[PDB]
């Protein structure tokens, strides 16, 4: 889906060369439970790397298009999910 | 499926650089309910960007081929659904 | 699947620029019912464009490889199903 | 899956231009039944084209990577399953 | 999923030309059973090739992006799963 939840994630400098230059973040399809409780997840199957964007914790646009990473990385090579754009709307 | 329902969508100028130049629209596989009632949806997992086409509200052809965005965008880079063509037939 | 049923389809000149040059046809995974009755379908989710081939109505080979459209279209750009080859065998 | 069963298949010279040069073979995910009986299948949805390899009838490695067909075909264009490599191990 | 279990695998020199240069390894989505017992699997549908990385036996990052194999292979051609990066964290 276009809308997805992005969680913070940082670790010792370690990532693919092509992935280098992009911050590693954790993405989760599931979000708030019944519009209530933030909820917590342990599994990190879905991984996304992109710059810091406001409202990323709640909801943000995501895509697998290489174009998203092309602007930051370019030369084309890396394949993964990235934050092409962000939404001003935020949960309250 | 080739046939899909396209809904209007506009917001503050905010989109990927490669996506720039293409109008952001919302796509929904589900349409009229039992050939009755237009119906309404809240989820926007499926996102499509393309020019304005007649009959888009009812039914329109859609594809993920980069060729569709190549004509408008070109240089190849952006990946997503777009309206390659439209059908003259409309619901009545 | 490699084998698929192709149905005829023609309408007012309207198709993507990259799709231009290829005849628009309707493809359906489902075919004869229990080796009996031709059957009829209304939905056209699966869309395929290619030249006219014998035995297409019954069964014909299909693929999404851009190579198929490359020979007819070339320059690479359009993405969809096309009739790479046809089978001499036909239902009787 | 990497491991798949390859069956023999030959017909009148008829195949896509890009597919030309590669022998047409039939691939089937299902193999021996409960390590017993070879079994037989009629459906040929999964189609694979590659050179003749020993142990292909029993089990052989398969991939959709264009690199496999690149070595034989090259120039990149055709997309399908091919025998990148074969295993010396055979059923007995 | 980003996290996957990698198992050792070595055999007589036999692999696709494009795959040449990369060690052949076996990947399995399933790992420890209920955080207990290492467990054992016979099926090898998921195949991954990459260099030797610490913690690969337990958990390691994996991706299908050609960029991963591009650094090792380059020229682009081979398509498969590879270890883009490894995690220092290990089961204990």
């Amino acid at each position: 889906m276009k809308i997805a939840r992005v969680c913070g994630t940082v670790t010792s400098t370690q990532k693919e060369d092509t992935l280098t230059g992009v911050k590693f973040l954790v993405l989760q399809y599931l979000g708030e439970d019944h519009h209530h409780h933030h909820g917590e997840f342990l599994p990190d199957y879905e991984v996304a790397a992109d710059t810091v964007g406001a409202g990323q914790d709640e909801w943000v646009l995501v895509s697998r298009g290489s174009a998203a990473r092309h602007i930051i990385n370019g030369t084309d090579k890396p394949i993964d999910a990235a934050v092409v754009a962000i939404i001003d709307t935020v949960s309250r």
